[PDB]
């Protein structure tokens, strides 16, 4: 199966890094954000943009610019898919103390989702008569916080989930993409995810399965990260999985490149993206029936 194409996503990924780090409040955030922006209209979405002004752990004013893509608006049956488009403003996880406070291109943290949902939005504008509606939401600021502080993580969604673009605002069923790019990559069961989702977890892991991608979406339990799923699990009511490269036999449970210089395009690996993308594409095409 090749719906998906991975040289498209991973193109995706390096325009996102090539902008530079794309750190709130920033010219490169801002940039990065008009090519989303018309990338996403370029292949069909109606998008529209949700700005707000919000505190951050340590009082600074981030402009918070969710984007919302839609395809059939007025579909009242709707699928929706989602990933955080900003990057980390400092990789305070690097191994070399010196590098906490620089910037790192977030390649996989931030990349690698977006680039998936727009390939993913390129097939869907070339489809007519969608049996569904789809929404595909880029949240911003959840890359911002500080550790062990959870709730100054996960800022757009926060406020998109509690303020949503519509009224009663409801999907079928969520799919986050966070960091589904790395070489060697493992998507386990995100705890959070099976436990209020576990019918749309078990549909995409036996999806997955089905096109021979067993050995990146593994069934058994991984860990419970909250996530920008769990706002909207929370507030919306919406069943959501996260598909997050995690493994409890790594030593931050995240890949070892979470956080570190080390996340850039040199992680990357095409065949994870395609893996993500095609099961994510097959279980659309599956749904919309
Ligand atoms: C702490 C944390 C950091 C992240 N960075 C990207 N996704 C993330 C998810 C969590 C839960
Ligand atoms: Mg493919
Ligand atoms: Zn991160």
């Amino acid at each position: 199966a090749d719906l998906f194409s991975a040289d498209s996503a991973y193109t995706f990924v390096q325009r996102q890094v090539n902008f530079g780090p794309r750190i709130p409040g920033t010219a490169p955030h801002r940039a990065c954000g008009d090519w989303l922006v018309a990338t996403l209209r370029s292949f069909g979405a109606a998008v529209q943009e949700q700005t707000a002004e919000i505190k951050a752990h340590d009082g600074t004013m981030l402009p918070m610019r969710n984007i919302i893509a839609s395809y059939r608006p007025e579909a009242t049956g709707r699928m929706l898919l989602m990933a955080h488009w900003d990057t980390r403003p400092v990789c305070d996880q690097d191994a070399n103390p010196a590098m906490h406070t620089e910037t790192f291109d977030g390649a996989d943290d931030g990349g690698s989702g977006v680039g998936v949902l727009l390939e993913i939005a390129r097939y869907l504008g070339q489809q007519k008569d969608l049996g569904m509606g789809i929404d595909i939401v880029f949240f911003d600021t959840e890359d911002y916080g500080s550790y062990g502080d959870d709730e100054s993580w996960c800022l757009g969604s926060q406020y998109w989930s509690r303020n949503p673009h519509v009224a009663g605002y409801k999907a079928e069923a969520g799919i986050l993409l966070d960091m589904v790019g790395a070489k060697g990559a493992t998507f386990y069961w995100e705890y959070f995810s099976k436990s209020y989702a576990p019918g749309l977890i078990s549909a995409v892991w036996q999806t997955a399965a089905a096109l021979g991608y067993g050995n990146y979406f593994i069934q058994a339990d991984g860990g419970a990260l909250t996530d920008d799923h769990v706002p909207v699990i929370k507030n919306l009511g919406i069943p959501c999985i996260d598909i997050i490269n995690y493994s409890s036999k790594n030593e931050h449970g995240f890949g070892d490149h979470w956080h570190t210089q080390r996340d850039n395009m040199q992680i990357i690996d095409k065949n994870v993206l395609d893996a993500v993308g095609e099961t994510v594409i097959r279980y659309l095409d599956e749904q919309v029936k």
